């Protein structure tokens, strides 16, 4: 039976990373930012929350706007999550020393929650206005969800696939899971993965808002997360894009690349029980931690570190504390990075991939923001009040998205 | 090095199909209508087409539309792909024998080219109208793109993977690809696979006609789509969708269920060359063929079929010749089926795989329509005129969708 630790799989590791963040455009700042308990979550001074009176009023925007580094080709030749992946996938490159790779042994797979939803209303109304043949060129390209994969494939050489898997707040760490086939499976030996997601604005708060799945705690703006809390109130919006630079170590060595860790092994089930809410058993969510345990070589005892899916919704963090113990990871310190950066869906399952690995390379886990009452019905070894430094050698970070989508990464210190 | 000839990987089967079509509701009719050598495309007799005067005024609408199986709970709760998945998802469960399977090696991975979009701009004309309170609380299941195969997942109760790839015209046949992945890698012994896609609306037109993509022989419309003729004009629309049910042969034989065919690998590439156009010399679109055929444990010359891309744009049907000659297929006997269904974007690559499967069990071709003059730059084997009975022992199912995504399907005769 094929495994990462017998060998039946080659090892894959994790050579560079970036992400733009609520907190900061550099990948090492939020990291920094994180440790010294920031949150990127403030009062939104957006015009569309008072124009509409939202039950929300909170969120994190990007530190950095993404728009702020386009010129005019690219706002209209791009979707904002694909100028969203040309900024991303630009500074990934040139962190990892813009190495020269095979193009038929190059991959990319970048996950979203929708896509250039966007241009498909304004091109309703070019059309709508001045008839079909005011209906750009470039629509097409610029509409379709593998839109972002599909410019980052294109600025950097990707030839061995060029991948989108959608599925909500899983997309990201999905995304990562197939590339992490991709490479085992001989099809490529260097990836770049991720997720990007669109920004937060009001026709998206008011549909999460009315599954009463966000918080409202609009006079606290950075206590409102608070997952695992007795006192949660449901998710907040953080803005956020992540990518990172996966490769088999035998591929890293050969060009001198200092791996931050190692990627072992992906799980991916499903709850097929409603389309919204979680399995409140877990049993499913811990078979995906279960099963990148199995392909990984690992077995519970050795997770020292999850970082959690952790919305902060009451029946979300109530099923995964029941799926951390069915998959036999309750002794491991948990993480919930949503407390501090907020949930960005499409995205969010990336960044948090780039958090484990950040947690694994510096041997500390940041403290959950806002974690001061915990719920009785969660008994988790929850980090809080300040970094915990700690001898961490395998993690797992989990992603479990609306439509009953689980992922789990299996991470190793390198 | 494992492969499905040498036992590296356990046999897949495919053991049940369904799809709506252009032609009949039946796949079995459809199969037996294209052998007649029928069409579905006609004049659009829709009131958009006389509203915006459109460069093009044919396409084929299903025979039997999708909401004329649907309720009022249906067409509130789901959007349209959701409803056909749905649709599907029930035919097929029926039609294997509404077997039961265990769930937790159970998957579906069902591809789209773009999702539940009409349900956006509702919610936005919903909330403009009457504020944020008046979205529906069922508003976030209904646009998320993983919406289809999440319906398909909970009505049949798939729990080991609901994923959703997203890569345009080849978007079907990639979701067939990750099935077969998620089985010989150990994480299900089933799955239900396939594409689903919207219908043919104004915009669609507009914004592909605007490329110089789409034909404008609006004067006989069943002889407009004429892939691989010298008097090519560009694609035509044709809605579908399409599911099949594969699995391990060990789980077949235990059920008793008699196999259509084998599903023996799946190649992915991608071009990096253009955003919507095709690489000329087909190099990287024939390595994703190359690769079906290592994985499968072929040589070009066990190929006796190619079920062509085929959408009859001038650059399509070239690139592809060159890409069928770099793998060394060229002497296969080439069948083109968007002459007679259409264009499907999401769905098409899942139908074509469809119509592979009936082709190997029935040892016919049928003919590709409208071939009357061969361009003299593609010297291929193209089947024409009346259907071609043959000894067909291996197939591919090419797939190269908008983006340079490249997906190849190798199948063989049970
Ligand atoms: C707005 C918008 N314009 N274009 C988009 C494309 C995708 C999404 N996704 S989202 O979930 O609604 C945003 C929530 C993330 C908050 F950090 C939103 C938009
Ligand atoms: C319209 C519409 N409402 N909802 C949708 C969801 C997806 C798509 N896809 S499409 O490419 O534009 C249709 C082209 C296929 C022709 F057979 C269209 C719609
Ligand atoms: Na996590
Ligand atoms: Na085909």
């Amino acid at each position: 039976q094929p495994s990462t630790a017998n060998g039946g799989f080659p090892s894959v590791v994790v050579t560079a990373v970036t992400a733009t963040t609520s907190i900061s455009p550099d990948i090492e700042s939020t990291w920094k930012g994180l440790l010294a308990g920031e949150s990127g979550i403030h009062a939104l001074e957006d015009e569309f929350v008072t124009k509409w009176d939202l039950a929300v009023k909170i969120g994190g925007h990007l530190k950095d706007p993404v728009d702020s580094h386009m010129g005019r080709l690219d706002m209209r030749r791009m979707s904002y999550v694909q100028r969203m992946g040309k900024l991303l996938g630009g500074q990934l490159w040139e962190s990892a020393g813009s190495p020269e790779v095979d193009p038929d042994r190059f991959a990319v797979v970048v996950g979203t929650g929708l896509g250039g939803a966007e241009r498909i209303v304004e091109s309703y109304d070019l059309m709508n206005a001045g008839g079909p043949r005011k209906v750009s060129p470039l629509a097409v390209q610029m509409i379709m969800p593998n839109g972002a994969a599909a410019v980052i494939g294109l600025q950097l050489g990707a030839r061995a696939g060029v991948m989108t898997p959608v599925s909500a707040c899983s997309s990201g760490s999905e995304a990562i899971a197939h590339a992490w086939r991709q490479i085992v499976m001989g099809d490529a030996d260097v990836a770049v993965c991720g997720g990007v997601e669109g920004p937060i604005e009001a026709l998206p708060i008011a549909a999460f808002s009315m599954m009463r799945a966000m918080s409202t705690r609009n006079d606290e703006p950075e206590r409102a997360s608070r997952p695992f809390d007795k006192d949660r109130d449901g998710f907040v919006f953080g803005e956020a894009g992540a990518l990172m630079l996966i490769e088999t170590e035998e591929h890293a060595k050969a060009r001198g690349a200092k791996p931050l860790a190692r990627l072992l092994g992906a799980g991916i089930t499903s709850d097929a029980f409603h389309m919204v809410a979680p399995a409140a058993d877990g049993v499913r969510a811990g078979r995906a931690m279960t099963r990148s345990l199995e392909l990984a070589g690992l077995s519970p005892a050795d997770i020292d570190h999850v970082n959690a899916h952790g919305t902060a919704t009451p029946i979300g963090d109530a099923a995964e504390a029941n799926a951390i113990r069915v998959a036999g990871c309750d002794q491991a310190a948990v993480y919930a990075p949503k407390s501090a950066l907020g949930h960005s869906i499409g995205a969010v399952g990336a960044l948090e991939s780039v958090l484990t690995v950040l947690t694994l390379r510096d041997g500390v886990i940041p403290p959950t923001l806002n974690y001061e009452t915990p719920d009785p019905e969660i008994d988790l070894d929850v980090v809080a009040g300040e970094p915990r430094y700690g001898d961490y050698r395998y993690a797992v970070n989990n992603s479990f998205g609306f439509g009953g989508h689980n992922v789990a990464l299996a991470f190793g210190r390198y």
